[PDB]
């Protein structure tokens, strides 16, 4: 496999911990494409859970985050159901990984700016 990489720019690295609900549900994710990656392995998974401060989502999350590996297994082209899959057993404690890309992450975040 190699088709180009054209997007890839200096990976910041963000490891979370997901332990299990504490008062709500978890999260929810959803993925599925199977399309060339942007770098050789990449496809970018979104979510949108926000918890109430607890370890389900804001331990690492925030109502889609860019995220990669889940549970440690490389979603990168992977599909919604090998996502899930991985949070299955990892219920209790899941960990996923968010890298920043030119795709994933949108420029309106890219900017470094305040919200007052």
């Amino acid at each position: 496999g190699a088709m180009g990489a054209p997007a890839r720019i200096e990976e910041e690295e963000l490891t979370l911990t997901i332990l299990r609900q504490t008062g709500g549900l978890g999260i929810s994710i959803a993925g599925g494409k199977g399309s060339t990656p942007y770098k050789g392995d990449d496809e970018g998974i979104f979510i949108s859970r926000v918890s109430e401060e607890g370890p389900a989502a804001r331990a690492g999350v925030r109502v889609g985050d860019k995220l990669l590996e889940v549970n440690g297994v490389a979603l990168q082209g992977a599909e919604h159901h090998e996502a899930v899959e991985a949070l299955r057993g990892a219920g209790t404690a899941v960990q996923m990984r968010v890298w920043r890309e030119r795709m994933v992450e949108p420029e309106n975040a890219v900017t470094i700016t305040p919200l007052r």
